[PDB]
Protein backbone atom coordinates (compact mmCIF):
# COMPACT_ATOMS: atom_id res chain seq x y z
CA UNK A 1 0.00 0.00 0.00
CA UNK A 2 1.09 3.40 1.04
CA UNK A 3 2.89 4.45 -2.07
CA UNK A 4 6.71 3.61 -2.64
CA UNK A 5 6.80 2.18 -6.48
CA UNK A 6 6.12 -1.03 -7.82
CA UNK A 7 5.77 -5.28 -6.71
CA UNK A 8 3.20 -5.92 -4.65
CA UNK A 9 1.52 -4.51 -1.50
CA UNK A 10 -1.81 -6.79 -0.94
CA UNK A 11 -2.16 -5.79 2.04
CA UNK A 12 -1.72 -2.37 4.01
CA UNK A 13 -3.44 0.15 1.83
CA UNK A 14 -3.33 -1.14 -2.43
CA UNK A 15 -2.28 -4.19 -3.92
CA UNK A 16 1.18 -3.24 -5.52
CA UNK A 17 2.99 0.25 -4.47
CA UNK A 18 4.96 -1.05 -1.11
CA UNK A 19 7.13 -3.91 -2.63
CA UNK A 20 7.47 -5.57 0.61
CA UNK A 21 4.11 -6.50 1.82
CA UNK A 22 3.25 -5.20 4.64
CA UNK A 23 -0.37 -6.22 6.96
Amino acid sequence: GLSQGVEPDIGQTYFEESRINQD
